């Protein structure tokens, strides 16, 4: 496609600066937008918006249309005399899911009852709408959730076998009894999307666009899987038959057990795709480009045996990829996907991305493991500029984290390769700028990096750590952390390496 060279940026609505313990799609966002378009940004690229459970994973979301309250801008509704913002005390620049799950949700029930009562028909019809709309998906997410809350929290494939397997009396009387359960759920879906909505303009009003991230596998507790057990492989109890994965490598000799649902590409083909073609439709109306991590996983995925804790076990299926761009492309004209081909990836992958001119991945900090041979070296990505360059992803450390415990080989043969491209350093706290300006000047259309390493901060402001059982998605960011120097300083380089 047409992706004109620039810049952009990489900061999850969570490590927005914010009242009350986390980000939200308020104007700190438009601020940010602000910011990104004055230091001549303009894409801003965030993670999933899912809701989620336990571990606050953007990425084992329970619902794969469905928005995280979490995000919801409160105070608007504060401002209409719908609930009192108390504040338990969240701490700074990090997210505390904890409390914000004990304060955040309650105070949204509050929020919800405070509507029903000084709403107006102007409000109370536009959610309304918002429901008639969003139907197909909406109705089965409120009452997932509705009916996970009611049944303390349980995954769904363990809930009552008549409410499980969906059954038409179970599902009427349990939404007759949590009509209101229902109701709220929706007034959350409702107001994240809305603001989002209006964010969204804010963005496309300061020359932005969005970039979304989707993950391929959907999360096995989630409306969508319960929902729709036809399509995944699942037994007649719900559990998966077969879980996702990778299969084993000179790092992970077991391999990885991601234990995400697989898809029965046999039904959606015969359905036309329909899940994704609707999954690709939302996201089209939040972002202007929408990644999709382990994209290899639509040429092949991995199948591993659920019973099996490792993926040792595993065998290699091949996935209707061909077939299913084909139907995106003719629903859409346009195939609006960001390519996440980052480690080991096949050539029939790699046809694939190519045939439908979908940008790829190229994450610098792994650039210097090796020889100038490395992929994510500068002089070795595609003439087409069609691939997004990374200083570090959000499962990546900072930067700066990273310098901070590269090898030897790499701090050093990076500083000789930073040279052959007029970059040099000083400090270390400056060798986030390094590679930063160095991305910059490659062939790649775009180049999004964190905020981490715009402020260039430790390991401490790492976002996910793949391994790491919590802390995740926990870092925010401060009052004017991002000052107008950073901005200029950014801008400087967009202007210099013509990406404005």
């Amino acid at each position: 496609m047409e992706l004109p060279r620039a810049f952009g940026l990489l900061l999850h609505p969570t490590s927005l600066p914010g009242p009350y313990g986390v980000g939200v799609l308020g104007q700190e966002a438009r601020d940010f937008l602000r910011f990104l378009k004055e230091a001549g940004g303009r894409y801003w690229q965030v993670l999933p918006l899912g809701p989620t459970g336990y571990g606050d994973s953007p990425y084992q979301s329970f619902s794969a249309f469905a928005g995280n309250p979490y995000l919801i801008d409160l105070r608007p509704l504060a401002e209409r005399g719908y609930v009192r913002l108390e504040d338990p005390g969240f701490p700074q620049g990090r997210v505390d899911y904890g409390l914000l799950y004990a304060w955040k949700w309650p105070a949204l029930k509050e929020a919800f009852r405070g509507f029903k009562e000084k709403a107006s028909p102007e409000e109370r019809e536009a959610f309304a709408a918002f429901r008639e709309r969003e139907a197909w998906w909406l109705e089965d997410y409120a009452l997932f959730m509705a009916l996970k809350g009611a049944h303390g929290g349980l995954p769904w494939n363990r809930w009552p076998l008549p409410l499980r397997k969906r059954e038409e009396k179970a599902l009427r009387e349990a939404k007759s009894a949590l009509a209101e359960e229902v109701a709220f759920h929706a007034f959350t879906q409702w107001l994240f999307f809305r603001q989002w909505g209006a964010l969204k303009a804010e963005a496309e009003a300061l020359g932005i666009r969005i970039i979304g991230d989707m993950p391929i596998f959907v999360a096995e507790d989630s409306a969508e899987v319960w929902a729709h057990p036809e399509w995944f492989h699942l037994d007649e109890e719900g559990r998966p038959t077969v879980v996702a994965g990778v299969p084993p490598d000179y790092f992970s000799e077991t391999g990885q057990r991601w234990g995400n649902p697989l898809y029965r590409w046999d039904v959606l083909e015969r359905e036309g795709f329909s899940f994704w073609i609707r999954r690709l439709e939302k996201a089209l109306e939040l972002f202007h480009l929408v990644r999709i991590d382990h994209f290899r996983g639509f040429e092949a995925y991995w199948e591993i045996p659920a019973s099996c804790p490792t993926a040792v076990e595993g065998r290699w299926v091949k996935a209707p990829g061909e077939k299913l761009f084909q139907k995106i492309q003719e629903v859409f004209g346009e195939v609006p996907v960001l390519a996440e081909d980052l480690g080991v990836i096949t050539p029939e992958v790699e046809a694939l991305r190519d045939r439908f001119g979908l940008p790829g991945m190229k994450v610098l900090q792994f650039a210097f493991d090796d020889g100038m041979e490395n992929p994510f070296l500068p002089h070795n990505y595609p003439a087409h500029g069609r691939v997004v360059v990374y200083t570090g992803t959000h499962d990546n450390d900072t930067t700066l984290g990273w310098y901070r415990t590269a090898t030897p080989h790499e701090k050093a043969f990076m500083a000789r390769y930073l040279a052959d491209w007029g970059i040099t350093f000083r400090e270390e706290e400056e060798v986030p700028w390094a590679l930063m300006h160095l991305g910059m000047k490659s062939v790649a259309r775009l180049a999004v990096y964190p905020v981490q390493d715009v402020l260039a901060l430790g390991s401490e402001a790492r976002m996910n750590y793949p391994g790491r059982p919590s802390g995740n998605w926990a870092w925010r960011l401060l009052p004017g952390e991002l000052s107008p120097e950073h901005g200029a300083r950014l801008r400087a380089m967009a202007e210099a390496t013509e990406r404005l």
